[PDB]
């Protein structure tokens, strides 16, 4: 098990940097600090603490949790939080991400 930021492992310190997130933005600091990412202090940019994973660009509706799964599904933290199953799940509803977001 290794993570990426081991200052940023407990929920209470990913809180702490939400304190300047944009109000503007539609996906909540609790929800985002949950799926185990923090705020990186440019635009809404946020990292997960474990797979130093970065999502940006949160729109209404958005779930950490699916994001997470969707783009970082090898994630040791999401995997122990959430599990293959879920992953899996996530992983059969985009099948082709590399390609999508490869124009
Ligand atoms: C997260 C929710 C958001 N919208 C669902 C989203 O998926 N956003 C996406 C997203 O973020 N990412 C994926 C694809 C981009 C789209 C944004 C487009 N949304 C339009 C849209 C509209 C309608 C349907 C679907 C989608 C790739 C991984 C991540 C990302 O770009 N990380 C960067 C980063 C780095 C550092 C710190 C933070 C973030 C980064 C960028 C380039 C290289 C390396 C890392
Ligand atoms: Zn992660």
């Amino acid at each position: 098990f290794s993570i990426s930021n081991l200052s940023m492992q407990t929920h209470a310190a990913r809180m702490r940097t939400f304190m300047y997130w944009p109000s503007s933005v539609p996906v909540q600091p609790e929800q985002l600090a949950s799926a185990g990412f923090y705020y990186v202090g440019r635009n809404d940019d946020v990292k997960c603490f474990c797979c130093d994973g970065g999502l940006r660009c949160w729109e209404s509706g958005d779930d950490p949790w699916v994001e997470h799964a969707k783009w970082f599904p090898r994630c040791e933290f999401l995997i122990r939080m959430k599990g293959q199953e879920f992953v899996d799940e996530i992983q059969g509803r985009y099948p082709h991400l590399l390609e999508q977001l490869l124009s």
